[PDB]
């Protein structure tokens, strides 16, 4: 029971529980990514730390959603967390591509949740997504695309490697 | 006269004046609540201070609205402030229930103002309500509902009182 | 492939992956427990914070195991995380009993892993469990049993409540 | 003569003297490795410093064993230190492979000493190996395997070199 619920549709409440599941799944994905790069036969600890920090941010996003669910008087319902889609993640390039795919899917889920909140005339929900999720996700995707470009440049060629060093080491 | 007014409908201007009245009324309600709990025959100074702080927050909300009215080039119009609905407020439980009723009514007025601003295509108004009012009101209502649950638990029973002390004193 | 693996049996490697799954499951359980106590109709924030901290400790335990798996040259394999066994957790007493059941099961898994490491003559594994898991788990279970006794005393009776206050407030 | 010896078998006492010899031999190996990389025609001072620090750690391990031998009432007996197996150590890759071979052999000697202490029911010995040697050796081997992977990646190819720079310079 709740004595506080106001203007909070069952549709949104359900969608928020699904979004918590997606965020926790993504956190689990990034946990797997990070420990893959910590393998002795891979050994790119910087890549390990990049994904470890993303695992933490996606868990924090889920916790924010759960806190909001309780603030509106909705009820958290948890489902199974499906294991990540791969057990080994290939090259740095492969892993950064998988990460962008994952983030695009979370972004689309955020946009879908906004469409539902708009249809339900739920401005608190909209505000919440704007305050904590929409711009954070755009920033992250921009950083990943920048990373993808630089991995491609570096693994591709000696001119590529040259331009990278000029920017990174001289500038 | 105004030389600055742009995209600011007479409907919104009127609705904002009504919302100032509601906020000032709520401030007056909380003033009455607080001094009731300061009576020698009631003497719950912590409850007095809780309502005294709410009186201050509701006055501040009204002042924010008035400042916004002037920033958009609308004209503040004041009406009578109706005295609060009771002269004595009963138990702590009774008073917390009345407070949640009051906050729900302010929240609904905020949602109604958003619906009007949306119909008038007034995004500055929407932004304003998001920046200062929607999440503040949800947070406050959540706190009041938490309080209601704890008052009910405490006044209800020895098991209730027991669980409360474990949480509050041990944890 | 690994160039470092030495004295690390496939049986232990598999058992460690299963133990990571159990720890992550327990973390997920505690996440559900904590947000249950944050509901407006439950509203025991101290209990919420107790379980929130346990969720963090169980995730940290899983991460320690994963780091150890990589240090020995074993390969992390993740499975589905089954959702927690309940959606609502009843009283504080009910929830503390469920927590002790959960911790007893992790403790038994640690003891089973020691039995396997002993049979495989793997002293590094034994050392690892001693350094990070066995005494931590005994300490936690002792704290939970202490909590269970105090909840029982407090919810049970006016003599019980009296003895608790003497200890907590006077001493 | 000793007035303190208790539960300290002649077998363990002998094995500990042999382990001191192995540790001092390894220290001597690393001394040779380090000065090889300081040659003007090799000139990788970072590699020199890596091996110089390992020479120091292996000497410290021997000194710890000798101190323990005296604490149990056993008698240190020293043998010849055989010169290192090579006079020149080839590439960085060659030298890191030789180092991992050396560390694997010390690790196996530690495991063999644990097997003997277990057969002799000598828990102080076991504790000692756990406190100062088993996890230190696993950590070191993990670091060396990580190094081997990164040397292989770097000396192998332009894609390899690219991935390394992304991790090391960008992340
Ligand atoms: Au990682
Ligand atoms: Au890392
Ligand atoms: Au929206
Ligand atoms: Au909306
Ligand atoms: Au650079
Ligand atoms: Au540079
Ligand atoms: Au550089
Ligand atoms: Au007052
Ligand atoms: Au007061
Ligand atoms: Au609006
Ligand atoms: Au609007
Ligand atoms: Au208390
Ligand atoms: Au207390
Ligand atoms: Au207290
Ligand atoms: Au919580
Ligand atoms: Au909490
Ligand atoms: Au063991
Ligand atoms: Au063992
Ligand atoms: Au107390
Ligand atoms: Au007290
Ligand atoms: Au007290
Ligand atoms: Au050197
Ligand atoms: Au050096
Ligand atoms: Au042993
Ligand atoms: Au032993
Ligand atoms: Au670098
Ligand atoms: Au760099
Ligand atoms: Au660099
Ligand atoms: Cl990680
Ligand atoms: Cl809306
Ligand atoms: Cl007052
Ligand atoms: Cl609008
Ligand atoms: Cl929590
Ligand atoms: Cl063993
Ligand atoms: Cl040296
Ligand atoms: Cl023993």
């Amino acid at each position: 029971s709740s004595q506080i619920r106001q203007n909070y549709s069952t549709e949104v409440e359900a969608a928020v529980n699904r979004l918590v599941n997606l965020y926790l799944r993504a956190s689990y994905t990034y946990l797997s990514l990070g420990f893959y790069f910590d393998r002795d036969d891979v050994a790119l600890e910087g890549v390990c730390h990049f994904f470890r920090e993303l695992a933490e941010e996606k868990r924090e996003g889920a916790e924010r959603l759960l806190k909001m669910q309780n603030q509106r008087g909705g009820r958290a319902l948890f489902q199974d967390l499906q294991k990540p889609s791969q057990d080994e993640w290939g090259t740095t390039l492969d892993a950064m591509k998988a990460a962008i795919v994952l983030e695009k899917s979370l972004n689309q889920a955020l946009l879908d949740l906004h469409a539902l909140g708009s249809a339900q005339a739920d401005p608190h929900l909209c505000d919440f997504l704007e305050s904590h999720f929409l711009d954070e996700e755009v920033k992250l995707i921009k950083k990943m695309g920048d990373h993808l470009t630089n991995i491609q440049r570096l693994v591709g060629s000696q001119a590529g490697l040259g331009e990278y060093l000029f920017e990174h080491c001289t500038l």
